[PDB]
């Protein structure tokens, strides 16, 4: 029920704890900066750099379900 | 330096004025966003993007600041 789009303007500096992430999604291409959003169990939407190794690894684990 | 949590931005503006009585709050999207924008929060808690340059948008804001 919202017309807004979540975008990222900064990336979290250190790897987020894997245990508390329930899913992820890529921010819209409309956004100026590319980004991966890790959603935590407390519904925090954390921005991360798609080029980081840990980020790609977390995505892989979330993709294997 | 800035929050690493997602921030809402607008990429489209509602074409015509929303019913004034259905609006309870408003807020400008971050200056970090590509487009300047006003987001009106309706009483059903929906969020609508609007153009700050529009006359009705500025008037709605002036009204909201009174209530
Ligand atoms: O209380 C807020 O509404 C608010 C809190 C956060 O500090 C930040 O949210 S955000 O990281 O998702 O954007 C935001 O603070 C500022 C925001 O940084 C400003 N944009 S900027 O000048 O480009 O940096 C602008 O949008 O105003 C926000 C709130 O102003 S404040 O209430 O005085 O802090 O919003």
């Amino acid at each position: 029920s919202s017309d807004t789009t979540p975008c990222c303007f900064a990336y979290i500096a250190r790897p987020l704890p894997r245990a508390h992430i329930k899913e992820y999604f890529y921010t819209s291409g409309k956004c100026s900066n590319p980004a991966v959003v890790f959603v935590t169990r407390k519904n925090r939407q954390v921005c991360a750099n798609p080029e980081k190794k840990w980020v790609r690894e977390y995505i892989n684990s979330l993709e294997m379900s």
